[PDB]
């Protein structure tokens, strides 16, 4: 019961947060510096950019995850250096120029030619920023501060197909005559620095009226260079930056995503608690015949829809999951209506919503029974030779593997048990020496996923290694927990950290581990 109290405190904190919690990252913080110098916290955002720069000149994570945020930071710094000051600077033109030049070096020396991860909207965001950087470079003179003058007239290029710019040009031309698709409102700033393009600010429920695609950057682009100070979008930008003292996340709010993920983690934990009615009411109000999004102001998607249906049904509010049928395709389910790459985690979550439904409403077993077993087919067929899965929405194989193995363990039937064991084997094989797991380092989030996987799929027949591994995982979680520094691993513009989501995952792990 110490963790019962923790569960109740987590639920209460979630109720009291109608935004959800996403930590700031470099991408949108830089976008606001470039697009919204009028906004409070501008100097703080410049400070954040200076502080967050890596010693190799880049910003962000390894393996090419530095490309988008470095582009954003460099463009913002060039834009700032070319303008008059918003207020008395704490960082001199020389300080900013040093950061900028080192960012240019990192772009030229490896990032532009390196891997390009499939972050969201990268085919728009990356060429957009590269073109603005080149424009700024052409305008530099040799009297630019520091070594930045030496960069005057440089043209940066990239061999990467995603940086080509042809698709961006097409969408820019199209949006002179037709509205930007709803799913791209989140990336409006790539299309235009100042314009609307048929994107519509959220109107209706607080707390984010005026936001465009739940993106601070897109909202800045929509409002333009000199917005009306009474505009709702201005209040959204003010609120978001104030929450963190200047820096901003790339997606906010995430309320429905957070509510469902928190509730599903707690349901999995085995802890006793009462779900506050306010969470279940929020989710029900948001759910429609077309499903639900991560938050109001975004288009519906099947991952969020499936998670929300599962969360509601596990807490006594069962709804027929018919909204998921819109996303049925040949052999699997899509996440959005139109997509190039399927999501493994989405199909896992759909398997849970459907499987759980037919369990709790046995009369509907014929309605979804087939879909359940074909998603089973597909998840099994998409497991990698080493026992892991990967997913389009997340940088970590620990997320994807936990999602798929846990869905298959509970709803895949005995044909799927071999795959689950291969996933647990992969978990044992990938554990770090200190008991943690993670892609680039041991993390709370990734460790939590593996502890859950191992505990929830344990059988009487499981070797002793399973319990000891999960125990060492729990030891790692107990040894260090710093939510303020949880790394961002979820794909958006760069990669973001849904902090409360991670805290809920940690709680579930520790409860299941008996820590």
């Amino acid at each position: 019961a110490p963790r019962e109290a923790e569960a109740a405190a987590l639920l209460a904190a979630t109720v009291a947060d109608p935004w959800g919690l996403v930590a700031p990252s470099v991408y949108d913080t830089a976008r606001l510096v470039s697009l919204a110098p009028w906004l409070d916290g501008h100097r703080e955002r410049l400070g954040y950019l200076a502080k967050e720069q890596n010693q190799d000149g880049s910003w962000g994570a390894p393996d090419g995850y530095g490309l988008v945020p470095t582009l954003s930071a460099v463009e913002a710094l060039l834009t700032e250096l070319a303008r008059t000051d918003s207020g008395a600077p704490h960082l001199s033109p020389d300080d900013l120029a040093a950061a900028c030049a080192d960012g240019l070096g990192a772009l030229r020396d490896g990032l532009l030619a390196g891997p390009v991860p499939d972050t969201i909207g990268v085919e728009f965001v990356a060429p957009s920023l590269l073109a603005d950087i080149n424009t700024r470079l052409a305008a530099l003179t040799e009297q630019a501060p520091g070594k930045l003058g030496a960069w005057s007239g440089t043209t940066l290029t990239s061999p990467a197909p995603d940086l080509d710019g042809a698709l961006l040009a097409g969408v820019r031309e199209m949006t002179e005559q037709a509205p930007l698709p709803e799913k791209l409102w989140h990336t409006l700033e790539a299309v235009t620095r100042d314009g609307t393009r048929g994107a519509r600010p959220h109107e209706g429920a607080p707390p984010h009226n005026g936001s465009v695609g739940c993106s601070p950057a897109a909202t800045a682009a929509w409002l333009g260079a000199a917005p009306d100070p009474a505009a709702p979008g201005v209040a959204y930008l003010r609120d978001v930056q104030a929450r963190f003292g200047g820096p901003v996340p790339s997606i906010t709010p995430i309320v429905y995503f957070e509510q469902a993920w928190v509730l599903n983690s707690l349901a999995a934990s085995g802890l006793r608690y009462e779900a506050p009615a306010a969470l279940l009411d929020s989710l029900e109000a948001g759910l429609t015949d077309e499903g639900i999004a991560a938050a109001p102001g975004l288009p519906s998607d099947s991952d969020d829809t499936a998670a929300v249906l599962f969360a509601l049904a596990q807490h006594g509010r069962t709804h027929r999951p018919d909204s998921l049928m819109h996303f049925r395709r040949d052999g699997y389910f899509s996440c959005f209506g139109v997509e190039r790459t399927p999501s493994t985690s989405t199909n896992a979550h759909i398997l849970e919503a459907l499987g759980h439904h037919v369990t709790v409403r046995p009369d509907d077993a014929g309605r979804y029974g087939a879909e359940i077993r074909m998603i089973s087919d597909w998840l099994l067929d998409n497991q990698l030779p080493d026992g892991s899965w990967m997913d389009k929405w997340h940088a970590s194989p620990y997320y994807a593997t936990a999602c798929c193995a846990l869905a298959l363990a509970e709803f895949g039937g005995p044909s799927a048990r071999a795959a689950v064991d291969r996933a647990a084997a992969w978990a044992l094989a990938t554990q770090r020496a200190d008991g943690s797991w993670g892609r680039w380092q041991g993390t709370t989030e990734e460790t939590a996923y593996m502890v859950q996987l191992l505990m929830r799929t344990r059988t009487p027949g499981s070797p002793g290694t399973v319990a000891r591994s999960a125990a060492r995982g729990c030891d790692a979680l107990l040894a260090h927990d710093d939510p303020a520094s949880y790394p961002g691993l979820w794909h958006d513009k760069d990669i973001y950290a849904p902090v409360t989501v991670i805290r809920a995952a940690r709680l579930a792990a520790l409860a299941l581990g008996g820590a």
